[PDB]
């Protein structure tokens, strides 16, 4: 079946691991080693197409797998936490890294505002929508805890990859 190679990036603590594990096995993880970087594969059906999502959950330092995923990844989830202003301000660094390593101005990407269940929002929805518009990319609000938007985030990224 078709495989889509996806990479999850963003500041420490924004919920990259929790979003990945919620997608993979439908559970919310309260604590996941901030240094563990692993890849996961899930069969899904997106717009009728049975396919494999091949996901690297990046973490942190100098690996062969991470280098290969950055170079050959087909699409990137750029994650910030809606209660962490710095993580949102850091988003442009991750986008720039992707453009540099891919040597391309046109890389499939989705902006993800995670932790939307929390009572501590400091990044307005419109603020992130405005950023995504300037980048020309989709924006999806998610919660790895409630599952809001989790499938939508990954599936939207697949649909962006398909356009490439
Ligand atoms: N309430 C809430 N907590 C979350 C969400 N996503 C992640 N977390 C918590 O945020 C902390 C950091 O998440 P983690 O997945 O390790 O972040 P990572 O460093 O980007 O991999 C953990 O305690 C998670 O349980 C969310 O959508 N809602
Ligand atoms: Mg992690």
């Amino acid at each position: 079946m078709t495989e889509y190679k996806l990479v999850v990036v963003g500041a420490g603590g924004v919920g990259k691991s929790a979003l990945t594990i919620q997608l993979i096995q439908n559970h919310f993880v309260d604590e996941y080693d901030p240094t563990i970087e692993d890849s996961y594969r899930k069969q899904v059906v997106i717009d009728g197409e049975t396919c494999l999502l091949d996901i690297l959950d990046t973490a942190g330092e100098e690996s062969a797998m991470r280098d290969q995923y950055m170079r050959t990844g087909e699409g990137f989830l750029c994650v910030f936490a809606i209660n962490n202003t710095k993580s949102f301000e850091d988003i442009h660094h991750y986008r720039e890294q992707i453009k540099r390593v891919k040597d391309s101005e046109d890389v499939p990407m989705v902006l993800v505002g995670n932790k939307c269940d929390l009572p501590s929002r400091t990044v307005d929805t419109k603020q992130a929508q405005d950023l995504a518009r300037s980048y020309g990319i989709p924006f999806i609000e998610t919660s790895a805890k409630t599952r809001q938007g989790v499938d939508d985030a990954f599936y939207t990224l697949v649909r962006e990859i398909r356009k490439h």
